[PDB]
This record gives structure tokens, sequence and C-alpha cells, in this order.
């Protein structure tokens, strides 16, 4: 762990210090094997640092390069840190500045404090906004949403066309497919049998490969093509019928849930036999489907038949993901703009879209454990929830700001993200902020600082909002929005909020002055980002308290230190057994209570928890599950589980083993 | 052979005989299955046949369906003859008198006499003509010639959906790619490296898996990426770098024939690095070239290494074809719209394409045997020029109607088609014709029987497309064309006509009145259409006198009988050497020098009279070569002999073994 300071110390010095001049630099960068100038830096962002030189690099803190971790600064190091010729350009903290001054253009305050409180680690922005903040084609946006444009040559293709010219500036797909014709219908325009949803997904698995880049394919379970649509990930099956860059999703409506509950029937059906099944939900889907159904429009299957094939694929290739098509209509604040068709590649993100809106996600993510304090006459630790409502408040903005400044690869997206302005906040270092209080996962007291946290951020988005409101006008699409008539988030979940805010005042400014954002919170995988910051991943417990080169969790040994059982007969036991701590001989209970792995956690607190926090999240949250000896019985009962809390996303992954 | 005779004659009574009540069932139908009307005659072709149902049931000799020979009538059995329920509805003469219906509109009369003449084999349309004339969606142009729209991921994709939109109503795509950025050019849009033409040419293979449809793709010889261009055919190789589907073509520029004969040096380019290249031909070509050469903008190799993989990839797969990219520039009617940048899938048609322009193949076959005569006292046939002058007039004005009359699945080709106005009159049986006349391939007869033949086709499509520029006006380009200075085909061959007919006063009148057609002539493969009339494939001799099912040559068996030689011990020997009957024990030397195989034809000769008929082809023609023992030394000369003729298509298959 020391060797990091000799990485940065070394790479400190390899590096140009003022701050403008690694601008002017990247600024002039040539591509010596072409003789084509190269700019790093846009002209706009140049102007802007040439134009406050003294204040922009006075203003930089350089010490606070060692504020990163092990592999925390290495990750910047290969990946993030602009280079001038195969060598780091860079420092970090020029990275958090040309980030701020991406971000903030202009309004050098608003730059100057965002610079701060990135590099005192409080919040981070998502990969993108990192790599590309600043440059020439800012494109600061992680995944967009993709609607299939209409069901004929002429549409796909120019669905192709769009996810190719998004595919190039890289960023993930989340595609939805309930609107082309499954195998066998009858085709007009010569002579009929399609070859269903396989034949066109190869096309974008061909065409995903060409250009990088994940893609995530959203499917209602109803479509005649759902059986091999689920297995697009196995392995044996048959040569000519899948994909190993795909992911599937399944976008599951109530009906589908309850059919096969009650043990009863599910019916196939292509697009083309069966129109408008993806335009609504609820009641009216019910209804439309049913009618359907009696008109003898479609096969009749088992719905166990399905649900066991639906559970088989998780087993092996941990998809298809599972989102609820109702959970997510119903308590959207998007619902006047029509039915929404699908979530993200990552499965947070719950935004409306449509042959021309292509929806964007707009992410930054806060640092839970950077709000924890001392404070207060002796050894306890508290978490300041003002400190929190601030900092999501600072990001709310920052956000808006990308929102106007972000390039847009295809105009589509420009559409989405003007017309509806959403955002989408999230976290890093929950299980860590729990650690850091000693509060176990499971813990009473886990359970009610979750559901805080998740209180303040939404109430801070939501104020920080509706102040962005009060500047620049609501959201051109706010008018009749549930947000509108004073239906916040909760709300929808009919459930009243725990109250550390005070919602009443923002519900009635809102219901006065409107929001700047359709939606505000979509807590996200955060993989990479939370590297950078050193945080375990996002708002899920920890997977072990050792990483492969063979690290331990930072709070367990250091306990482990102070009660002088830390040695070599237990370092061996950490790798023994996949870095859990329960049955060690020496270890306190209350050291292997609260170093429990996400393993060792009831699902069914881990979802309560989920379902606790949902009910400020604007959209959806990443909710990964992690299964140990998993039965079909298990599984199910944990999809249902989910699925009866109301749930938007019951899975993201089936992690197992 | 007489089980024809029951083929038709039981499939004659399953079958409504009043060509009207079919017309009807068919404008009638409805798909059982879907309960789609589904017309398979169109709204203006049958309104047509109704108000004429009298004339045009009484013109239809029923008679002339045994004018179709053994497995003849079987191929129209299987995929010609429109279906009512899986069944054959249409009779032939139903199906010729719907395509000469579908052809010519109200002008009943035109109709009445392309009846008869179809039906008494004198010519044929192109297969789908035969298929689609008289439809909903009358499609009756076989192939296409696309550009690549321009080198950005927009142009990729707007040119894959235009093949896409094409190849769904199937028909043959001829794509040139000389645009295309190759492997590792610098990307401005992101970072740099390009992965070249095959990962691109991958995507259309898929594209075209995913809606049939062969597909021909156009190249020349010194982009950076030819060599994994040839061998888009070879089997081992690697993995991630071919196509299973795709036909590789070369558009060979002087310059590179050059390099090798004098074994010197040859410069790859990328386009981006070289612009230009395909947009020029000849001297300017050349100059152009140089400079790029000397200003080091490529890579230098040996010309002979290219040649040799050329030659390598050609002996194991046929392939890639050959055709002269300055012979067809230098000797092209179209040379004032522009540099031609490709043939076809097939390498007959040398028509021009642009992002904007796809050229279309207008094709249909005169049936050369047809036009024999016994005529004057006693055993002697002549050969009817003046009747082949004739039909050739006929099909020209049908080949002009087809222009008007078609449906053009893309706005490209109607721009093209209507504009230019190229029709391509075609040939099959000139084999049978030698024989029947007893001319032996090679003999000095069947070398002036050659010219004189495509000398009055020439003539006769040229003078009728005068008559039709009388009528109508010149097509709209023919301002400033080689044609409108009265250079025709074989001026631009430095030649003298064979002056059978009088070319002054054609050339007279042309300059004077204009043409229909910027082209005429492209004598293609027609291996389907020429089984219908039961004829040996086009302008090449025949492979066999045996085929598989087990019928021999029916002149050289008519012949064996005359003499009574024919017997078992023969029948035997028939089979035993690849029907060949030079070295049989007891056949006269005039029977085997008559039915020589084209294994056995001098490559020199054949060459020869491609080359002397070349002169009266407006476009190209489909030069198949056949080796025996195949050498690199055999494969180059026969290359560089062609090459030297100032041939357009040098090679189309190399058929080999």
């Amino acid at each position: 762990t020391l060797a990091a300071r000799i990485a940065i110390s070394n790479l400190h010095k390899q590096t140009t210090k003022q701050f403008s001049k690694v601008v002017e630099d990247l600024y002039r960068y040539v591509n010596a094997a072409t003789g084509k100038p190269a700019p790093m830096i846009s002209d706009d962002v140049y102007n802007i640092v040439m134009e406050n030189k003294d204040k922009l690099n006075s203003a930089i803190v350089y010490d606070r390069d060692f504020q990163y971790s092990y592999f925390g600064f290495k990750t910047l190091e290969r990946s993030y840190l602009l280079r001038i010729n195969g060598q780091v350009a860079e420092r970090p903290q020029h990275l958090i500045m040309r980030v701020a001054l991406g971000i903030h253009g202009r309004d050098i305050e608003a730059a100057l404090e965002t610079y701060n409180l990135m590099s005192l680690k409080y919040f981070t922005h998502a990969s993108p906004t990192l790599f590309n903040a600043g440059t020439p084609k800012p494109q600061m946006s992680s995944c967009f949403l993709v609607a299939m444009k209409e069901d004929s040559i002429e549409g796909i293709y120019d669905t192709l066309k769009e996810c190719a010219l998004i595919s190039k500036t890289a960023g993930g797909i989340g595609l939805h497919i309930h609107n082309i014709r499954s195998t066998g219908s009858y085709i007009a325009g010569t002579n009929g049998t399609s070859n269903g949803l396989i034949p066109m997904i190869r096309v974008f698995n061909n065409t995903a490969r060409y250009v990088d880049g994940a893609f995530a394919l959203y499917l209602e379970p109803w479509h005649a093509d759902i059986f091999d649509f689920i297995d697009i990930r196995k392995n044996h099956g048959k040569e000519e019928i899948r994909a190993r860059d795909l992911f599937p999703a399944l976008w599951i409506p109530d009906l589908f849930m309850k059919r096969v509950e009650e043990n009863g029937t599910w019916t196939l059906f292509s697009p083309t036999s069966a129109p408008g099944l993806s335009d609504c939900y609820g009641d009216e889907f019910e209804a439309l489907y049913t009618r359907y159904e009696k008109e003898g429009r479609g096969k009749t299957i088992k719905a166990q038949k399905l649900w066991y094939s639906i559970l088989e694929a998780q087993t092996e290739t941990g998809t298809p993901f599972v989102v609820y098509k109702d959970a997510c209509n119903r308590k959207s604040n998007q619902k006047n703009l029509g039915v929404i068709k699908s979530s993200n590649l990552c499965c947070e993100i719950v935004e409306y879209s449509a042959p021309d809106e292509t929806a964007v996600c707009n992410l930054a993510s806060v640092a839970l454990p950077a709000f924890i304090e001392t404070s207060e006459d002796g050894k306890t630790s508290t978490y300041n929830f003002k400190k929190l409502h601030e900092i999501a408040k600072v990001v709310t903005r920052n956000l808006n700001r990308v929102i106007d400044r972000n390039y847009y690869p295809v105009e589509e997206a420009r559409k989405s993200n003007m017309r509806h302005r959403p955002i989408a906040l999230g976290v890093q270092g929950l299980a860590d902020t729990f650690m850091l209080l000693r509060l176990p996962f499971d813990s009473e007291e886990a359970r009610l600082l979750n559901i805080q946290i998740f209180e303040t951020i939404y109430h801070a988005s939501m104020e920080a909002s509706c102040e962005l409101a009060q500047k620049d006008g609501p959201y051109e699409t706010f008018q009749g929005s549930p947000a509108s008539q004073g239906i916040l988030q909760f709300d929808m979940w009919d459930q009243k909020p725990y109250g550390m805010w005070d919602w009443d005042t923002l519900r009635k400014d809102i219901m006065k002055h409107g929001v700047r954002n359709s939606l505000t919170m979509a807590p996200m995988p955060t993989a990479s980002t939370s590297q950078i910051l050193g945080y375990n991943e996002c708002f899920e417990p920890v997977t072990s308290n050792m990483y492969s080169f063979q690290v331990v969790n930072p709070y367990l040994l250091r306990d482990l230190v102070d009660l002088g059982i830390w040695d070599e007969g237990m370092k061996q036991y950490l790798i023994t057994q996949n870095g859990s701590i329960q049955g060690l001989p020496n270890v306190p209970q209350e050291l292997k209570d609260l170093y429990k792995t996400v393993w060792e956690i009831s699902q069914k607190t881990i979802i309560n928890m989920a379902a606790d926090r949902s009910v400020y999240i604007d959209q959806s949250h990443s909710l990964n599950l992690f299964l140990r000896a998993p039965t079909m019985g298990k599984l199910t009962s944990m999809h249902f589980y989910g699925w009866k809390k109301g749930l938007k996303t019951g899975m993201y992954y089936l992690r197992t083993q």
C-alpha cells in the first residue's frame, strides 16, 4: 500500500505542474503519425482557461492526488488521465479541473466548487463525463434508451444506423424490440415467413462488433419468439441462433407473474397479430391482452413452461434481467409522456423513448462515506445529513449543465434530453458507510440509515431542481405530470415519507414553480468510478473481504490489529474462505456480524432494503441477486418476493456459484 | 424423353383452360392462412385482360406447351408458373401471355406479337421478368449496380439500407467499395485505426443472409486491403476474416497489368490517403497514381506478389473475377456520365452508378438456333440474318417498355434507369447454332458466324433504339455521348464493321435523331432461362455431351444413330469420359470435331471469338475460362492474352479440375 506514494509521486514529476500549461499542450497536440491536429481540449474550454489562468492554476491543491487508493490511482492512470503521446499528460487534479470546467463553462464559481468537492472525494461523475468533459466532442452521458422505429426493413435499418452512430462514441444501448414480427409471420412486401427476432438480433450483434460496447435488449414475455430470446446467452443450443455480446432483459407485465402463480396459461403473440400490447400497461393492458387471448390470436402455453425456461437461463447465464413493466409505468413521473418500453443496459434507468426520442442517462454518484463525522464530545461517529443534502444539490445542478453542454451523437437523444431533462444521481460506498458506522448491513440501524440517506438525496435533488425551475422554467413537459399534481415518488408507492425533511414545503413549491428535471434518481452500478474513489461498488454489501493483488477490507484488518489477533494464521484463512470471516476461531461476534459477505446476507433483507429505498427513487436501481446453492424454488420466491414489494427492477444479474 | 408428354399432358388438365379465368382466379386469390387478399395479378393487367378477353383467350395456341424439353418444362413447373395454393395455376402459355401483357399494357398488338415470338421460342426475358411481369409489384429487372455512398457510418449504413431494400425483392447486387478506408487508417470521429474492408464486408454478408441472393463486390487492386479481399472465398486462413456468399471482383486498371509484366512495383493505398483514384482511368489515372506513389503515400510491394496471390485465389475458388477498368471506361457510350466504378454480379453489365444512381440490368435473350433454315433447293441449312435482325428489334422495344413499367425497390435505381435508359440483349444456344449448322466451334466458319450474328443484333438494336428516339426523344443524357458524335461501339475498338448491315445510314440517323438507350448489348449467363427453351447456356461451347437424369446432346446421338454405331458399348463410354467423344474407337472425325467439349477447345480461340464479338457489345460479356491441368503460367498468359485483346471482362469464373 506504500507503493502508491511512489506510483503517484514518480508520475507526479513526469508531468508539467502548471494546469494551464497542460491545457496548452493538450489543446496543441498533433498526431505525429498523420500530421493532423488532434486537440484534446475544446476551443470553448481553452479560451476559458486562458482568460482565467491565475485563479485556475492557484486553486489547485496538488496534495489531493494522494487521496487516491492503491489501484484507485492506477485506474485513473490506465484509462482516464489524458495522454500526450502514449504518456500520461494530466495529473488527477487536472482531470478534475478539466471536468469541472467542462461542466461549468464561464461559471468559474460553480467550476471551482465542483473542483473542490470532487477533489475531496465527496462525489464524482460517470466515466464518459470524466473522459470527455472539456474536449472537442464532449459526450458526457453513459447510456441511451433506443426505440425500434418501425417493423419494416426501413425502420430496422434506420434503428441499426442510429445504434451504429451511437455505438461509435461507445456508451450503452438498451433497445426494445416488442414491435418486431415473430418467426413465421406473413410478409406483405414479397412472400411470407419472417425468420423472427434472432436473425435480426444477429444483425445488431454484428453491427456492434463492427463499430466497438455492450447491448441490452428489452422484450415483453408474450412475444412469440420469447423462448429463443431468453437463451441469447446460453452455450449449447443451435448454431445460427445466438449472440456473444448482447444482454437480454425481460420487460414483465404483472399478468405474467400472476399466470405463473395461478399455474395457468400464457399466450404468445406476434405483434402484427396482437397490435398495441407494448403501448399500454396495468388494467388496460390486461383488458386488451385477454380480449386478444379469447380471440385466439396466439399460441397458448403453460405459464410455468416459460417461467421454468426463464429460471434456467438465469441459472446458467445470469440473464435475462427482470424489470417490471407496470411498477415502472405506474410509478413514473414521465407517465404523461406515453408508455415506457424498456430500461437501460444496467437496469436503473426508466425513461421514455420513441422512434424520435432516444432517452439519455445523465449520471453522477455521491460518496456516502464522506459525510461520516466524529463530531460532538468523544468517540462516536454520526452522519451529516445536512452535508449530504448539500452535495446532492450541487450534483443536481452539474447534471443539468451536463444536459445542456453535452454532445449528442444522434438527434433523437438531443430531442429527449432537452425536452424532459431527466437526471440520475446515484451513490457509492453504502456498504462502507455501514461498516464505518459499525452497523451490520442487516441491522435495524442500517435499515434506518438506508431510508434516511435516500430521503435526503431525493429531497435534495427535488429542491435543487425546483430552484432551477424558478431560474429557468420547468422542463417542457412538466404540465400534467404526477409532480405537477403534487404526487411525488413515494406517493406513488402509497406511502408517507419518513419525514426527516419537510416535504410539504417542497411539494408546495413544486406545484407552484415546477422542476427542471422530469426525473432525478437512479442508483447505478458505478463499477469503475467507485474504484477511483476507493469504495465498494454502490448500494450492495461487500462480495468479499479480499480482492485478488491480495488486498483486505481496510476496516476489517484495522479491527483485527486493534485486537492484536491479526497474524499469519489469520491471513491464511482469509484467502481460504473466499474472503469470509464467519467461522473464524478467534474473531469477535461483533466483527463476524459487521463484515458479513453478500452470500451471507438474507436476500429477503436485501429486497426489503431495496424496497425501502425504492420509494425515493424516481427511476429504478440495479438490484443484483446473490444465490449460494441456487434452486428453482429459491429463485422463484426471490422473484416473487421482489415482485410483490412492488420493485421495478426485481433482478439485474443473478450471481451464483 | 416421352415422359414429358405425360408430364405436360397431365398437368395440362389439372388446370383451367380459359386464360381469362386463370387471371380471374389469380387476381382473386386469398391467403387462406391469414385471410389477406393475395392478388397475383395487377389491377392494371386484370382490367386489360377483361376488356380484351376474347382476342386474348383465342390468340393462345395451347399446343405450344409441348415445345418444351425434358426438364425444360419441369423448370417452369418448379419455379415459374404461378401457383394458386401449392398447386400450379398457370399453364406455360398463360405465363407467356401474362408476361407479354405485363410488358405491353394497352398495346394489344405488341402484346400479341411478343406472345407469338416467345411461344414459338424465338426469344425470352430474364427470370425476374417471367416471375413478376403482370403482378402487383412488377420487378422485371435482374441485378443492380450499387455505389458505396460515402466513407462514414452514415454512408455505409445508408448503402446497407439500400442493399437490404433491394435484396428483399432478391436480384443481384454489384457493390463497389473503392472509397472505403483500409485497415489502420485514422478515424476523426473518435480514435483512429479502422479495421478495414473485411469487418464491413462481414456486415454486408450478414445483412444479405438476413433478408434472403448473391452479392458481387468490386475493388481496385491498389486498395491496401487487397490481399484479404481476394481471399474472401478461401477456406483455411483466419476465423473473423471472410464470407461464404459474396463474390469478389477485381476492377483492374492497365497500369496494374503492366507493373506485373515489367516485374516492377505496385503501391497499395487507403483512399483517404490517395483520394480520387477510382474517379479517373487511363492516362489521367496513371498520372495521379504515379504522383501519389512518388509522394510516398502508400506501401510499395512487388506487383508479382499480388499477382501470384490473385492467381492462387482463382485456382482455389474460381475468384476473384477480373474486369478491366480502362477497356470498360474507354469503350463505353456512358463515358459522358462520369467514371464507371464496377460491373455486375455476372460480369456483363458495365453501367454508370453513383451515390444517387443505382444502375439497373434490363435483360432478355435471343434464341440463336431459331433462325436456322433449310431454305432453297435441297439438304442445306442457312441462317436467316433478316429474321434475327427483326426479333432483336422486337426485344429492344420490349426492354424499353420494361424500363418504364418496372417496379423499382429503391429511388436510386429509378433515377438511373429513367435517365440513361440502358438495355441489355443477350443470346442463348450459340453452341447449338454451331452444331446445327455442322460448324465446329473452332472452325473458320463458326468464327465468321459469330461475328455476323453479333453485328446483326447490335445493328438491329441500335436501329430499333433510334426508331424509339424518333417517337419519344433521345434518352436524357445522350448529348455529348460517343454515339452522339457518331462513334459507335466498334469505332471505339478502332475497327471497321464487318459490313453485313449498312452502318453509315444508321450512324447518320443516330447523329440526327438520337437513340432511346444509352446501351443495348450484354450477353449474360442465362443459366435458368436457357433451360426453359432447351439450349446450351449462352455463347459458351458445351461443357459436356451428357447431363447427370442421364441425357445426351440431342444433335450428337441423332448422328450416332444415322451411322448406326449408337449402341450400349457406346452409351457406356459416353458416361466413362465426362461426356467427351474424342478418342472413341468408332466415331467419325467430323463428329469428334463438331462435338468437342469446352475442355477441348483452345482458350486462345475462345478469347479470340470473344474479342471478335466484343466490338459489337455495348457493355461486356461473361467470359468463363476453362482450364484442365491449370498452372500459374497458363493462367497468366490467358489473363494477359485477353487483357491485350482489349477485353473488358477478361474472366468471369475460372472453372477447373
